């Protein structure tokens, strides 16, 4: 009954035209996934751009994800590990709000 990832989700910087965000993600999950994600929906005028240690990609339901965390596999299991990405702007400069993580 119930038993969920958590995340801790951050912003490094932000500039005209775009910021960089980091998001920690812990195996508070009773199990543990492969293919697990991060979702957010966009700032009003703002875009995702590129990962590291991950993968990302949007989604047609104008929200936006991180997925498929790799180096989980380098690091001892049960444990929490951390990721980064970077965003493009014309407008918002800043995401909406504070966001958790799901599971597949």
């Amino acid at each position: 009954h119930t038993g969920s990832c958590m995340a801790v989700y951050s912003v490094e910087n932000s500039w005209s035209g775009g910021f960089q965000g980091s998001v920690e993600v812990m195996n508070h999950g009773t199990e543990p996934l492969n293919g697990w994600a991060v979702q957010w929906q966009p700032g009003g005028g703002t875009t995702l751009g590129g990962v590291w240690n991950g993968s990302l990609t949007s989604g047609s339901d104008g929200t936006v994800t991180v997925r498929n965390v790799d180096h989980n596999r380098v690091v001892p299991p049960d444990g929490s590990v951390t990721f980064g990405f970077t965003a493009t702007s014309t407008g918002n400069d800043f995401p909406v709000d504070s966001i958790g993580c799901v599971a597949p």
